[PDB]
């Protein structure tokens, strides 16, 4: 078995500590606008899409879920009024999720709060130099367990 | 309103998809032992205290949750008996979280497979020069979150 090192470790438990924290403080800054950050998630995917509405498959991927999680969700966001499903005619390929008005001016309304947030809690908090540093080192990261 | 460069967001991006990649493979690695990620690190924290056991409010503020949130999670690792909650004799009235003789025999099962894991998927994947930086750079961030 090969433990990790004191390095290893030390980096490892930053890590996990840092990804624990701040999933939950960004969550907990959510809270009052009565969003998850899955929600919140699906909002920022579809805004950034073209005629703001993406194929269910597309979006399932974007997010990193089955089908079937995302479904559920969609069903969810549907009941707040923040999506909606739709049709396509002219292939079998499945359904396009669309972001409604009011999905977007909660977007609107939520993310300057969230990108203060983003901030305070990570972003600002870093040198340019090792945001640069960190993102080429778990870019490859983010690959493998793409394709796992 | 201080909107991401697309540097910035490039690199959030990337630490959320990570964080949210490796946080499910983790898990999933867990699934044939019959153990979350929740329970797992409870018997780390506990395997590495002082007689395997540990203040319920020590444990509290070591996995940075609620009193009501590591009492749900220590009821069903009770209910699994991989640990006891116990008033232990002590000079300083207070509960425990024991870990049991079950638990820590999960432990020594588990640990070499946990390692494994966090290796092949995360720590063998980083020169160790991004190692030291990750460490560097995310510990003022582990600061903050904690402090919050
Ligand atoms: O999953 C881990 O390896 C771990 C390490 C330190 C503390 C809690 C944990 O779950
Ligand atoms: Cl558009
Ligand atoms: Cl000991
Ligand atoms: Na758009
Ligand atoms: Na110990």
């Amino acid at each position: 078995t090969r433990w990790l090192t004191d390095t290893e470790q030390c980096a490892w438990r930053t890590h996990l500590e840092v990804n624990r924290l701040l999933t939950h403080q960004l969550e907990k800054d959510l809270q009052p606008f009565g969003l998850t950050m899955n929600d919140y998630e699906i909002l920022v995917n579809l805004s950034e899409s073209e005629g703001d509405r993406m194929r269910m498959s597309d979006l399932a991927t974007a997010t990193m879920q089955s089908k079937s999680r995302l479904s559920h969700q969609i069903t969810r966001m549907e009941n707040a009024n923040l999506v909606r499903r739709e049709n396509c005619e002219s292939d079998r390929r499945g359904l396009f999720a669309v972001l409604t008005e009011h999905g977007l001016e909660t977007m609107r309304k939520v993310a300057p709060h969230h990108v203060a947030s983003v901030r305070r809690h990570f972003i600002d908090l870093l040198a340019p130099e090792d945001l640069t540093e960190l993102d080429k080192a778990l870019k490859p990261i983010a690959e493998h367990l793409r394709g796992q």
